[PDB]
């Protein structure tokens, strides 16, 4: 683990991470897909080998011996709000399983169903806030990775208001 386990947050591309491991903002399907997807599908395309898995769960491939944790967040577009906000809980908490199983001591994480997946909202505090829930159980550093410079300020200030 860590020896004091932090949360901090950086405003750059995640397959540049500084970080033990990955966790994808996949799709069901194991497709290159977008936005951080299509990223860690240049970075790390040997990944994308059986990373198929269902919506509200996490799937580890090794890249040679780096961990890319496959999370499936729901699409708001085709989930109601009560069972989209369920499956997006339950997406962090696998991915807080995995991290717990592969002994890393740091994680890089976007926050899943924000982007292509949001329905159209802000989901910033929800989708943090289930990140939250999930990861402050595990003695790994996280490190959330965005792109938009409001949302920066926002999870920063998020972080900070915890102490
Ligand atoms: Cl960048
Ligand atoms: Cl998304
Ligand atoms: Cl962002």
């Amino acid at each position: 683990g860590a020896m004091a386990p932090s949360y901090r947050v950086k405003r750059m591309d995640i397959a540049k991470n500084d970080e033990e491991c990955v966790v994808n903002a996949a799709n069901p399907r194991g497709l290159p897909g977008d936005g951080v997807c299509k990223a860690v599908y240049k970075k790390w395309p040997e990944s994308f080998k059986n990373s198929a898995t269902p919506v509200g769960t996490a799937k580890t491939v090794m890249c040679g011996t780096y961990p890319v944790i496959h999370a499936v967040g729901p699409n708001f577009s085709n989930y109601t709000e009560s069972e989209g906000d369920r499956e997006l809980a339950a997406a962090y908490r696998e991915v807080a399983k995995e991290v717990t199983r592969l002994g890393v001591n740091s994680v890089a994480i976007p926050l899943l169903s924000t982007g292509v997946y949001s329905g159209g909202k802000d989901r910033l505090t929800q989708s943090l806030n289930h990140l939250f829930t999930a990861m402050d159980s595990t003695d790994a550093d996280v490190v959330i990775y965005c792109r938009d410079k409001e949302w920066e300020k926002k999870i920063s200030e998020a972080i900070q208001m915890r102490t």
